[PDB]
């Protein structure tokens, strides 16, 4: 095994640990997609993780000063002053990829500002929250998936990472109060009368049910028109793909069964990864 393999193991190491969700099918890839990926995630990794758990904030402004190295000088040796396993197989995935390094740094800007964080007053501002945070990742992951690098490409990539964050949010409303986020709108709030707090204390009701239910039903919408999409991404990609967003769809329906309970984080089993892996694969 030669180094860089073993920077790429590294990564690979981060999402297993870090990606409940997501290992599994992403491993699926043929090789070069997937450590390209893993390298991918584990930088987005180390961002998100920068603040909200090492609470440290020069770190993650040395993860920006490594990715900005990367972007002016893809060929240099690079001291990189972050993590030097990750920024190396980032730059080495750079020097064969279109990289979109303004994703990074709108990626690491929300994340950043999320230490200011302020309820949202619209849906506007959650859906512009949720550009920053995921978008932006199906935006980096866009030339790694596909051969087609076009508008319509980014955007259904984008439109995707959007819509898998705000499942993200239905399945973590109760951890999200824990930690003193609602990332429900004021707006939208206000409209069902509800108080998270409270529903917290008290447990669900009929009107968080629907609150939630507007929320899940605009994230269920935006999964088909991807769904319709799905080709523009490569023939080894498409069941991924898939099979990424089938496993958060599945989510939706985990939280309904456990009855939208703010006291658990549901998940979804291996084997019905596997299980859902086969279906998609049967019309493919
Ligand atoms: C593929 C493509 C074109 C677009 C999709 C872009 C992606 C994957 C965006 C990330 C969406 C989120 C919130 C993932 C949870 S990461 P995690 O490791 O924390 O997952 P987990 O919490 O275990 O469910
Ligand atoms: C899967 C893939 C290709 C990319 C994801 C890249 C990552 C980790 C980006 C950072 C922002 C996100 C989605 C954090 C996890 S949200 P959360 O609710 O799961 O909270 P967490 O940080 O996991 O505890
Ligand atoms: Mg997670
Ligand atoms: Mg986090
Ligand atoms: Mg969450």
């Amino acid at each position: 095994m030669t180094m860089m393999d073993m920077n790429f193991k590294y990564c690979h190491k981060i999402m297993k640990k870090h990606s409940k969700s997501f290992s599994y099918a992403f491993d699926l890839l043929p090789e070069d997609q997937r450590k390209a990926v893993w390298a991918i995630y584990a930088v987005c990794r180390k961002i998100d993780d920068s603040i909200d758990v090492y609470g440290d904030i020069q770190f993650l402004n040395q993860i920006k000063e490594d990715i900005q190295s990367i972007e002016k000088y893809p060929y240099e040796y690079h001291h990189f002053q972050s993590d030097r396993r990750i920024m190396m197989a980032l730059q080495h995935v750079a020097q064969h990829k279109n990289i979109a390094f303004q994703s990074f740094y709108n990626l690491i800007d929300t994340v950043y500002k999320d230490q200011h964080f302020t309820m949202f007053e619209t849906d506007a501002e959650l859906f512009g929250y949720c550009y920053g945070v995921a978008g932006t990742v199906g935006e980096v992951l866009t030339p790694i998936l596909s051969d087609h690098e076009t508008h319509q490409t980014y955007d259904v990539a984008r439109r995707l990472g959007e819509s898998l964050q705000l499942i993200n949010i239905l399945r973590d409303v109760g951890e999200d109060f824990e930690n003193e986020r609602i990332y429900f709108s004021k707006q939208r709030l206000k409209q069902y009368e509800v108080d998270i707090a409270e529903v917290y204390q008290n447990g669900v009701n009929n009107h968080y049910i629907d609150l939630w239910e507007y929320y899940a039903a605009i994230a269920e919408k935006d999964f088909r028109d991807v769904m319709d999409q799905i080709k523009v991404f490569s023939i080894e990609a498409q069941p991924i793909i898939e099979l990424a967003a089938r496993i958060y769809i599945e989510i939706l329906d985990e939280v309904r069964q456990a009855n939208y309970t703010l006291h658990e984080r549901v998940f979804v089993e291996k084997r019905k990864k596997a299980k859902l892996f086969h279906e998609i694969n049967s019309k493919y």
